[PDB]
């Protein structure tokens, strides 16, 4: 089977970000997710895309895939699909053994129907937010993996890489 994945980063209370520079700066937490993201489809947002500098875009050794509305969005490089499912839909047919989804709280709303995987870096911190990770039953997923990244001088806060899988 395929295993869909949406890998992000939260706080204690479930807080994420908009659009580039999010509430937090963790330059171990983007090379975690070129590590994870390495050789595997990626579904990203439209501002996730914009967001990365056009000398390191598109995202190299990736097949990147941008969802939105916009019709006609261009994209060189990447393919674009319209919806979520459409991305998918692209995923297994070129044989894909797991895909990745990136965005805001509007995409990890509409995958998480879907997910059977999740790839979250807790960040051990509280923040004022407006955008929430989506509510998912902790009876219904099982921890596989929790790495611990202490804080240091690249790291304003201390954060935890955890695997989740459905039951």
């Amino acid at each position: 089977g395929m295993i869909i994945s949406l890998i992000a980063a939260l706080t204690e209370n479930r807080v994420i970000g908009k659009s580039n520079d999010l509430p937090w700066h963790l330059p171990d937490d983007m090379k975690y997710f070129m590590q994870t993201t390495l050789g595997h489809h990626v579904i990203m947002g439209r501002k996730n895309y914009e967001s990365i500098p056009a000398k390191f875009r598109p995202l190299a050794n990736r097949t990147n895939i941008v969802v939105t509305r916009q019709e006609e969005y261009d994209a060189a490089g990447c393919i674009v699909v319209n919806s979520i499912p459409a991305g998918i839909d692209i995923a297994i047919d070129n044989r894909e053994a797991e895909v990745f989804i990136i965005g805001g709280a509007e995409i990890y709303t509409q995958s998480l129907a879907f997910a059977n995987r999740l790839y979250l870096t807790e960040i051990q911190t509280s923040l004022e937010g407006d955008a929430f990770f989506p509510m998912f039953n902790k009876h219904e997923w099982n921890e596989l993996s929790r790495k611990h990244h202490p804080l240091d001088e690249k790291h304003r806060y201390s954060f935890d890489f955890v695997i989740y899988e459905k039951k």
